[PDB]
């Protein structure tokens, strides 16, 4: 995260770590006791779910709680290199309990409408600069929501964005999500300070860059495939 600040345990109760071998390589998202979402390029390459661990908490370091990866599941239309259809779902090995300090986030219906201007947050423990190192603490980011006309302007993504992506930050770059925060979170409350998952950091053209917002894969636009999985 670019831009952003250190939070308090409880802030951000669905935020996840993904460790391959103990390393710290995506966020995800808790939506259920034993389901997480994250992004597919996550698992491109390293792609058994034994060596994959989940963490919880505001921390990598004194880890809250671990659970194990029994299955992964890539969208079917996803295909590396490109960013299209960037999202996965990560059944865990045994239920997580919820509590004030770990527990799901919501997840909007497809015809939720989040408008461009909406204040977000996005969390994670990714770099703070390009080409940087993953932190040990959660850091979280306040953006806006870009309408997908102007991010797809010749001088920001030039067509790039499709009706499964969104786009998030800000025009003159300040914050942002980077390395390491694939996968993870971006939210919105509603009127009844209820948190919905709006999307799940996907990419971008480096990290705060101006003119290039990050690109996150839309809920809504993929809802009805995480039912069709899940059930949820």
């Amino acid at each position: 995260i670019v831009g952003g600040t250190e939070v308090e345990e409880g802030e951000w109760p669905w935020q996840a770590s993904l460790q391959w071998d103990g390393s710290h390589r995506c966020g995800a998202t808790l939506i259920n006791a034993t389901w997480l979402v994250s992004a597919a390029h996550c698992f491109t390459t390293y792609k058994n779910p034994a060596r994959w661990t989940a963490s919880f908490g505001v921390t990598i370091k004194p880890s809250k709680m671990k659970r194990g990866l029994r299955r992964i599941i890539v969208h079917e239309k996803y295909k590396h290199p490109s960013h299209d259809y960037d999202i996965s779902l990560a059944e865990l090995s045994s239920p997580v309990p919820y509590t004030n300090a770990v527990h799901r986030v919501c997840l909007p219906d497809a015809s939720y409408e989040f408008q461009p201007g909406d204040v977000m947050f996005v969390t994670g423990f990714g770099a703070l600069k390009n080409d940087g190192y993953s932190q040990n603490h959660l850091r979280q980011a306040q953006v806006t929501l870009i309408d997908a006309t102007t991010c797809n302007e010749p001088q920001a993504y030039n067509d790039a964005i499709t009706p499964r992506m969104l786009c998030a930050g800000s025009l003159e770059g300040k914050t942002d999500a980077c390395q390491g925060d694939s996968g993870g979170p971006l939210v919105s409350s509603d009127a009844r300070d209820i948190w919905y998952l709006a999307g799940i950091v996907s990419w971008g053209d480096e990290c705060a860059k101006p003119n290039k917002p990050g690109v996150y894969t839309r809920v809504t636009a993929l809802r009805d495939w995480i039912t069709s999985k899940t059930g949820i």
